[PDB]
C-alpha cells in the first residue's frame, strides 16, 4: 500500500509559541489519535494526527529528529517542514514511554 497504518495512540497536542519557543500552545481541545504511518510512495514514516478532519500533525521522521521526554507524561520534538516544535501530553508515563520507543525505531529506518 501507499500509506501503511502502523501504530496509534491518544494524546493532547501542543505546539511551542513561534515567538520565543518557551510557552506551550494547545493545538487540540481534546485528546486525539496520534499515529505512525509508513508512506511507501516516499519511503518515510510520518506522525499523523487529525482533530476532526483537520490535520494538526503531519510530521515526517528524519534521521536526526529527536523526541524528548519533558515530564513523565509529556514529550516534544522539532519539525522543519512546519517550522515548529510539537508537544504531546499522554494520560500515563507508559503511553509516553511507548510513543518515544516507536519514535526511535522509525528514526533508524529513516537513516
Amino acid at each position: 500500500m501507499g500509506e501503511q497504518p502502523i501504530f496509534s495512540t491518544r494524546a493532547h497536542v501542543f505546539q511551542i509559541d513561534p515567538n520565543t519557543k518557551k510557552n506551550w500552545v494547545p493545538t487540540s481541545k481534546h485528546a486525539v489519535t496520534v499515529s505512525y504511518f509508513y508512506d511507501s510512495t516516499r519511503n518515510v514514516y510520518r506522525i499523523i494526527s487529525l482533530d476532526g478532519s483537520k490535520a494538526i500533525i503531519n510530521s515526517t521522521i528524519t534521521p536526526n529528529m529527536t523526541f524528548t521526554k519533558t515530564s513523565q507524561k509529556f514529550g516534544q520534538w522539532a519539525d522543519s517542514r512546519a517550522n515548529t516544535v510539537y508537544g504531546l501530553g499522554f494520560s500515563s508515563e507508559h503511553h509516553l514511554s511507548k510513543f518515544a520507543e516507536k519514535f526511535q525505531e522509525f528514526k533508524e529506518a529513516a537513516r
